[PDB]
């Protein structure tokens, strides 16, 4: 559960938040595959409640009405469809998976859902499962609320409801297996693996018991003996009785402070500088690799939703952001997950953001399909950050240098470091107020380079910088602290 299945070669998911089946479909196959991404994390496939106030919130797809394959995304055969070209193509697919709750405890009886199914959140009726209220975990919360009140009690925290929303008995085989029966059609149909949402509010023992219930991946597309690949959502920083090393037997984990540190650092909150990086990982108390499931930014945090808050680098902040995924998909440690937003209309008010609640861009409702413009952006409000020629890149890199050990260091104690893969990657960072200029050891065998981040090389030529390496190593670098993009990358691929 700790492998992602992805083919030989491809290093990366990418999330791409709210899109519908068939747009996924064509990006696995005209971009996702052709560019080198080992797969993607889709949102929420099953049956959601359709919230009109707000008007179709973001949200409203974490607050499951039932397991029919029916949302804003699509219907069954066309999940079906795109998981199938997916897979043929040779991209992966990881659902996300709502399994902790149902929906909020306050929300109107009635078929106001995203596929018509009947439900009473009042009486606990959700016949489409079906579900009663003998599967909540009603009589078993302690707080005068129902809801989770106190987080430094690990039991109330995994036995009350998420701010209302209706709280699963996992311990219940009936409920483990109804389920199951959800998962396991989903890997048959030829998923690779799946987010566990609000992991953190369910007993590690009840997750373990349902996944001893789930089938190995499906035999027309992976090897025999295949596990499902299992990445827990847990948000841990410092002191809190629940720890995610609790999770580890039932797969990875969500490390959310890897965004946090990385977006101080890069933003140099409290001091903080670059070369502080130099053992970035467990060093800094972040969970062991193979357990890992990095990011700079999840849909969550990047609205002021998640774990980090204020330092969470996202789009918004174009320049450093690059800069971050750069380091990222640079850096050995994790799995590594790109994530692919669109524009809402951010609008700040005594710090917090009033619109953090805006859904993906529609018409009536209905959700824009992504056009795709003459230079490769998006269209219809996508930003498509895994498009950007800089994040792209830096995918390939990952896929170049894997295997590739850490070494030639270089920090001049303040905010522009160096470093490389073996001797099949380098990268350059200059974070500094002021332009860099010097000769590093590269251990790249000595040849001419395109930096992949201000360009592409394009048969037997680069269109932009160019870094020559000589015959022991060396090469120089200079980069202006004015630069579009602070940063150089050169590869194995790269060399001309
Ligand atoms: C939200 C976060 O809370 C903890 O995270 C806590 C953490 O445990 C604690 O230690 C500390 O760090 O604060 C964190 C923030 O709450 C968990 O540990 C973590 O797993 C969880 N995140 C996952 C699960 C949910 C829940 O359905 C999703 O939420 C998402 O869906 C929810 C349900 O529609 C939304 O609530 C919405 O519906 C509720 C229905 O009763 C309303 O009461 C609520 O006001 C409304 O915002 C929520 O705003 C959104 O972010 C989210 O996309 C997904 O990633
Ligand atoms: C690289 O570009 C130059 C023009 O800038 C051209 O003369 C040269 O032949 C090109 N090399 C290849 C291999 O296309
Ligand atoms: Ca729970």
């Amino acid at each position: 559960q700790y492998s992602p299945n992805t083919q030989q070669g491809r290093t990366s998911i990418v999330h791409l938040f709210e899109w519908r089946w068939v747009d996924i479909a064509l990006e696995c196959e005209r971009y996702l595959a052709p560019k080198g991404f080992g797969g993607v994390q889709v949102s929420p496939p099953n049956e959601n409640v359709a919230i009109y106030n707000p008007f179709r919130p973001w949200w409203e797809r974490y607050q499951p009405v039932s397991y029919k394959l029916c949302t804003r995304s699509g219907n069954e055969d066309e999940f079906r469809n795109m998981v199938t070209r997916c897979n043929n193509v040779g991209v992966r697919i990881y659902v996300d998976a709502v399994i902790n709750h149902m929906c909020g405890n306050a929300v109107s009886a009635g078929t106001s859902s995203t596929c018509g199914s009947y439900f009473n959140p009042g009486s606990r009726d959700f016949p489409a499962v079906p579900y009663s209220g003998w599967d909540f975990n009603d009589g078993k919360c302690k707080t005068g609320s129902g809801d989770i009140e106190n987080y430094n009690d690990a039991t109330q925290v995994r036995d009350c409801r998420l701010t209302g929303l209706l709280d699963l008995a996992l311990e219940k085989d009936y409920v483990r297996s109804k389920i199951a029966e959800y998962m396991n059609h989903l890997i048959d149909i030829g998923v690779a693996g799946f987010r566990l949402d609000a992991s953190k509010h369910m007993w590690p023992g009840d997750i373990k018991a349902i996944l001893d219930k789930l089938h190995n991946l499906n035999s027309n597309w992976f090897p025999a003996g295949s596990k499902p690949f299992i990445y827990q959502e847990v948000i841990d920083l410092g002191g809190e009785p629940i720890k995610s090393s609790d999770y580890f037997g039932n797969g990875r984990v969500t490390e959310f402070k890897y965004g946090a540190k990385l977006g101080t650092v890069i933003r140099k909150w409290n001091g903080e500088k670059m070369s502080y990086l130099k053992n970035w990982g467990e060093g800094w108390g972040f969970v062991p690799s193979d357990r890992a499931l990095v990011f700079v930014d999840s849909h969550d945090n990047q609205r002021g939703h998640g774990a980090g808050g204020a330092s969470i680098l996202t789009f918004w902040d174009a320049r450093l952001y690059k800069m971050a995924v750069g380091f990222m998909l640079a850096h050995p440690y994790g799995f590594t997950r790109v994530m692919s937003s669109y524009r809402w209309p951010r609008q700040f008010q005594n710090g917090n953001d009033v619109n953090d609640w805006v859904g993906p861009p529609n018409n009536n409702g209905v959700i824009k399909e992504v056009t795709i413009n003459p230079d490769t952006t998006c269209g219809n409000d996508w930003v498509c950050e895994h498009r950007w020629r800089q994040i792209r890149n830096m995918v390939i890199f990952r896929n170049v240098v894997d295997g590739q050990p850490f070494t030639n260091w270089y920090d001049n104690g303040s905010n522009q470091v160096a470093f490389g893969r073996g001797n099949r990657g380098f990268i350059v960072f200059n974070n500094d107020d002021w332009s860099f200029s010097l000769t590093l050891q590269t251990g790249l065998p000595a040849g001419t380079y395109c930096d992949v981040i201000s360009g592409d090389k394009i048969n037997g030529n680069c269109t932009g910088i160019k870094i020559y390496v000589s015959d022991d190593g060396k090469a120089h670098f200079s980069i202006s602290n004015s630069a579009e993009d602070p940063f150089i990358a050169i590869h194995a691929e790269s060399k001309l």
